[PDB]
């Protein structure tokens, strides 16, 4: 029911960024 | 062996934001 | 000390995605 | 832990309608 | 002057949706 | 793009929606 996030940590231009999806759990 | 993200969706100033933890999977 | 995530929920092609930054807290 | 609505404004037969999903935040 | 939304929550394919009206208040 | 982030509220046993139109 609640909206959660599942993502990956990626290195972009030397900085750590996050790309993920919103999931229902 | 890789860095993943597990988080929660939160409402901040009318916008949907994410607060999460970096985990090793 | 710990790696946390601060991000935004964005609507991309009708799906809810997350873009965020890894931060040290 | 509240029910929210995330939606788009669409023009249907000259009237403005909202098409959205109920989410738990 | 402002655009507001009023609608009913409907169950479509097991998901809760809204097909609401946009009204000027 | 015109969007809405409104609230779902229980009004006499039925779920209703109230919100504001925002530009995103």
């Amino acid at each position: 029911g609640k909206l959660k996030v599942l993502g990956d940590v990626i290195e972009v231009g030397g900085k750590l960024k996050v790309l993920g999806d919103v999931i229902e759990v």
